[PDB]
């Protein structure tokens, strides 16, 4: 089946310039018998290629292209089935954009391509070509944020308690500063939140979730919570199904030597969106009391910015699923970059969670993320503050 | 009950400068007895004001401020309940940002206010860093524009179980019609609800699919030429027949249309409710060469995370985000993020439901170039309606 594949990449700046003549000649020669057509764009610093052909032919070729030493930061932009070849023709063409003025390069593309009966601008491939021509440097990863320039540099369990908590740091690597700690519930045997709640009767789960937080506050109070923030996780129902959950939390966090402004409630985006009715009175009370709110798991499931017209949280936590393979995904890059910007405009804090690799950290930072949470920096620490690994140069 | 209200605005650059010392002195003196506090930031062009007080007091005060001819382009950025007063003991106070070096204004703020973990503070910082971002440019002032009158030729067609009205999606910059949307109508010319209410509940998906034959017929006999055509379809209509896509292909071809010329609009909510099933249908549409749009984007709550799952050719911003976008910083921020994301992904964006020059001008300022609404063109029963263009 005819498939389209579009990616962008960049050259190595400190290495000799790539021989584009040898590249394009061997490309067009190899592509012809395999039925692979398209076009290569080059602006001096970045490549942008369109590839058309069978699914299996492009999968094979793109694997080789990903392994190629002549470029790096290969970012996939589009991959879809196609009704016709836009670049009919027997050879990989190259367009050196440095030789064209304002809109001469688009003019040049329409000499070797057709985009159906309607205006070319109605075609996604053409719009992507235009965007790279207009401003290809936008998602060009800066030199200082190249992963290769970076490298990475006790507590007891409490079985007698009906539940215990692990603390994971949210960090700001640019200031080597810990922003806050998230409390994650653990079972008496050190099990996961799934195991903990599975051991509780379905009819008592909401109440348990709320009441478990007294132990999270006690832990934070015993630890030097020196002006750091404490995030806790609650389901909407846990706050909702209680005559006064806000007052309950208030009394509990007050007793533990904490302040209202120091406690942030994380609620999953999926379960907040599904019950707008009940949530707003609870959210209001949380606000008036002075506690902060975060929208958790932002990007996972059903999760949008239109939510923000109804109410605006203090913080949004970008889900690990958008963080996964962000370095190779143009789609995730564009979404995360857009969320970051919207949050800046609205004065909402953004945290990228589930950060496991320097690649993720570098690319997340390139689109404006400054607060991070993940195994790269600090893993959850049962009943204590874990060690933090900071990225350092070389 | 304490409330916080924040807005940004702009001076009239052609008019004499306002005496801000007098304005602020009068403001501070009036505000404090009424239990109102806050600050005013000025960068030479724009104002940024924080107001704290009861819901009643800020409502009354903001109404006056909105009517004040000393400024324009008043955009509300925040209105929410507050736990405490940030500017206790300060009726009103102006910080002229041109009198400060980097972070000087912010540092002074902290000395008389009562930090990066507060939304008001982050907004203050954001205005100081890049206050001009959502400043409406001078050429895009509604006063610098005027809608011109265009005749339509609507016809009632008999021998049909349904009819279709056509509404143009336009690109005002190029005085160009991008596409026409087919909107189903009853045999008597009534609304979609009226049409579907006369069909048995169980026959609605089938009827929705089969009705598209008459939309293709209308487009074909228009003639459509090189223009695109939205139809609308529910996912269930597309699931109704095993080869619904195959049937659409035959019907559009017989009407003298091309696959790449036909675009299927599916509502945001109905797509996410079934990722299952939809992918097989989407696959067939792409292979056949028809295009897909996500309609009512921002109504199904909603957003850009769906783009990891598939990506449509087009998204159409829901009318709720369009409404009063000129006075809502929140809608402005959301619409701008959708525009920027879709631009990066090469997805066309249409602002739907545009009724005023104010909406059009502000949508244009956040990057939208394709528009659908009564401002430009109303739905025309079985025909191409008249189009109005804004002129400078
Ligand atoms: N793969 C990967 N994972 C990372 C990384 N960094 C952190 N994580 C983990 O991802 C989860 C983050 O919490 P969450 O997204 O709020 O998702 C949490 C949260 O929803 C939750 N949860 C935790 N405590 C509570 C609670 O007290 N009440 C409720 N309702 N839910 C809770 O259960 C979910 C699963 O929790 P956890 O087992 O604690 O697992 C944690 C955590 O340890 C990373 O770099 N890579
Ligand atoms: N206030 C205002 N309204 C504006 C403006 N511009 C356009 N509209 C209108 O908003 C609707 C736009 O179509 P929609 O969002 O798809 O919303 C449509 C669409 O969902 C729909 N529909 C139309 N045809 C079909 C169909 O064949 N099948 C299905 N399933 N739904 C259809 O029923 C809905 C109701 O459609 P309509 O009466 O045609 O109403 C149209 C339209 O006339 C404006 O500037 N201001
Ligand atoms: C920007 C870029 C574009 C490329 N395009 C193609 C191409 O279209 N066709 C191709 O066969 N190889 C292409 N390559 C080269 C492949 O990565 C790889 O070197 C080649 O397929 C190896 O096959 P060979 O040794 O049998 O010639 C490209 C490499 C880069 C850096
Ligand atoms: C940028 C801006 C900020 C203003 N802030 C206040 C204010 O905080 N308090 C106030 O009473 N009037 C404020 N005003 C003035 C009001 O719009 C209005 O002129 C005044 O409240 C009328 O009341 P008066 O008749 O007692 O003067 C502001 C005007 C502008 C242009
Ligand atoms: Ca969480
Ligand atoms: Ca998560
Ligand atoms: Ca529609
Ligand atoms: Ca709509």
């Amino acid at each position: 089946m005819l498939t389209t594949l579009i990616y962008r990449s960049q050259v190595h700046p400190d290495r000799p310039p790539v021989d584009l003549d040898a590249l394009v000649h061997r490309a067009s020669s190899k592509n012809l018998p395999l039925g692979i057509t398209g076009i290569l764009l080059f602006n001096g610093l970045q490549f942008f290629q369109v590839l058309e052909g069978t699914e299996e032919a492009l999968e094979s070729l793109f694997s080789e292209i990903q392994s190629d030493p002549r470029h790096r930061d290969v970012v996939e932009l589009m991959r879809d089935y196609s009704a016709y070849r836009r670049f009919h023709g027997t050879g990989m063409r190259i367009l050196d954009l440095r030789l064209f003025e304002t809109d001469g390069a688009l003019e040049e593309i329409l000499r070797f391509s057709t985009f159906g009966v309607t205006e070319p601008v109605n075609d996604r491939m053409f719009r992507l070509l235009s965007a790279f021509i207009a401003d290809g440097g936008r998602y060009c990863l800066p030199e200082p944020l190249q992963p290769s320039r970076w490298m990475m540099m006790a507590p007891q369990h409490l079985p007698g308690q009906p539940c215990q908590f692990a603390l994971q740091a949210i960090v700001e690597p640019a200031k080597k500063r810990v922003s806050s700690f998230e409390a994650l519930i653990r079972s008496p045997t050190g099990g996961s939140p799934v195991e903990m709640f599975a051991a509780i009767a379905a009819e008592d789960r909401y109440r348990f979730d709320l009441e478990s937080k007294a132990y999270a506050f006690a832990l934070a109070g015993q630890l030097p919570l020196g002006k750091h923030q404490l995030a806790i996780n609650l389901l909407p129902g846990s706050l909702y199904h209680h005559p006064d959950a806000v007052g309950w939390l208030m009394d509990s966090l007050l007793a533990a030597g904490l302040r209202p402004d120091q406690v942030l409630i994380e609620v999953t985006e999926t379960e907040v969106i599904t019950c707008f009715d009940q949530f707003r009175k609870v959210l209001k009370a949380l606000r008036v009391a002075g506690m902060k709110l975060a929208i958790d798991d932002f990007g996972a499931g059903y999760s949008g910015l239109s939510l923000l017209t109804r109410f605006q949280p203090d913080k949004i936590k970008v889900d690990a699923e958008l963080v996964r393979d962000i370095h190779i995904s143009g789609t995730k890059q564009a979404i995360v970059a857009s969320v970051v910007r919207c949050c800046e405009d609205l004065g909402i804090t953004v945290v990228a969670e589930g950060v496991e690799t320097l690649e993720e950290w570098c690319w997340l930072q390139s689109v404006g993320i400054r607060l991070f949470q993940g195994f790269l920096f600090s893993r959850p620490c049962l009943n204590g503050i874990g060690e933090i690994c900071w990225p350092v140069a070389r």
